[PDB]
């Protein structure tokens, strides 16, 4: 009745955060403060995302992907927010948020932030 | 004229392998032998993939995702192969391979093995 990997929800979430930091690096940020105790707060991360395959150093379209993973993630959808949108209209931001929440529902059962991030990168490329 | 991350192709490929090992763990395998010299062969990995959100311990449909990344990856598509297919017909395996190579073409410019792996997991769930 448990996931085939045999890992708990915190281990699956912690492994995804390590994977996100390895690929995105400085564009990834764990917004949780350094806890002096043994309790780990639910992960809240920020991903600065650019159009797919962006080159150079001059950006025109970008947005920050704010993801808060509840304890039952990824068996439940995470809290998705879009911040610091640049070069996007209000209708395009609402559309992207609706598509991400729709993607998150179909992605339940597996960690999904990598798929949400690529969906944003592909979306930004279509509006660039 | 270079990627916005400022990282080279080997660094982007090595970061993806570290991310893949963190999430998939034992289902991920680097098929490159341990080189005693300083030259790193092109990454050739194997991903044992199951239907999305598979529970229990009894598997019915599964396949291994064989990916070989050329030096210019991800600016060029990687070599994709499907091995050890279980519960899938020959037509379904050829379809999955065609969809993965189509996905890889649209994903050029960013690392894509995570998107290829989820596409397989979602595909296996539709044939389960």
């Amino acid at each position: 009745h448990h996931h085939h990997s045999g890992e708990s929800y915190p281990q699956r979430q912690d492994h995804e955060l390590q994977a996100l930091e390895a690929i995105y690096g400085a564009d990834f940020q764990d917004l949780r403060p350094d806890a002096c105790g043994p309790v780990k707060e639910p992960p809240e991360i920020n991903l600065v995302l650019y159009p797919q395959g962006l080159t150079g150093e001059e950006v025109y379209v970008k947005v920050d992907l704010r993801v808060k993973c509840p304890p039952t993630y990824p068996d439940v959808v995470p809290e998705i927010e879009l911040k610091n949108a640049k070069g996007l209209s209000n209708e395009s931001v609402n559309l992207l948020k609706s598509r991400l929440e729709e993607l998150a529902k179909k992605h339940c059962g597996e960690v999904m932030i990598f798929e949400l991030a690529y969906h944003v990168q592909s979306f930004l490329s279509e509006h660039n």
